[PDB]
């Protein structure tokens, strides 16, 4: 699907209706394999998370992914709830070493630091939840039933960052790589800037 078709006909209505969106095969085997090579390079060369602006040497494919997310979000702007997106963080590359680690139930932005949307990219090739686990569970503002998201390769996930989506990362018994970008709300972020100082 083209960027604006994907955005308008899927991500926008889907975030409004559920607040959680998954897009599979986002960039294809070739681009995704390259992204994975770069991430595996970052970790297998040498703080289990690192921040990438996208123009660093060797992260050019990562910057490509960040740019693609940006394109989607540009097309969603003004249609994603009442938020106006005017910026985003750098990309956080995250590693779960595979020793039974995870992340306890948490909320990304519970103190109004400006982040509304969370964007995760999964680079895990031939990943079996049964054997390796590492599933992300989102409990969408209650909603009676949670959502289990496998970190399947070339998968792009969006969800609201505020209290609406509490989520946990179930223990990982294989090495788990992902890339996360957060998108800001203009007004919330401007109020946050003043409070921090
Ligand atoms: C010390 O400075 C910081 C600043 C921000 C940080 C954010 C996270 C974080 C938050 N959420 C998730 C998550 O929900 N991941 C779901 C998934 O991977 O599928 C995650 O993996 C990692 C961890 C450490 C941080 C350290
Ligand atoms: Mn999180």
């Amino acid at each position: 699907l083209p960027a604006l078709k994907l955005a308008l006909e899927y991500i926008v209505p889907c975030m409004n209706k559920h607040g959680i969106c998954v897009v599979d095969d986002f960039l294809g085997k070739e681009t995704g394999q390259q992204i994975g090579d770069e991430v595996r390079a970052l970790h297998d060369t040498g703080d289990k998370i690192t921040w990438i602006e996208g123009k660093e040497p060797g992260c050019e494919t990562i910057g490509l992914l960040m740019s693609s997310m940006d394109d989607l979000i540009r097309h969603c702007n003004g249609k994603l709830g009442s938020y106006k997106i005017n910026g985003r963080t750098k990309a956080m590359v995250a590693c779960y070493p595979g020793n039974g680690t995870g992340y306890v139930r948490h909320v990304d932005n519970p103190n109004g630091d400006g982040r509304c949307v969370t964007c995760i990219y999964y680079l895990n090739k031939d990943w079996d939840a049964k054997v390796s686990g590492g599933i992300l569970r989102i409990f969408p503002e209650g909603k009676a039933q949670f959502a289990d998201i496998e970190p399947k390769f070339d998968r792009l996930l969006f969800f609201w960052s505020d209290r609406r989506n509490p989520h946990e990362v179930q223990p990982a018994y294989a090495t788990r790589y992902a890339i996360t970008v957060w998108y800001f709300d203009a007004d919330e972020r401007a109020r946050a800037k003043v409070k921090y100082l």
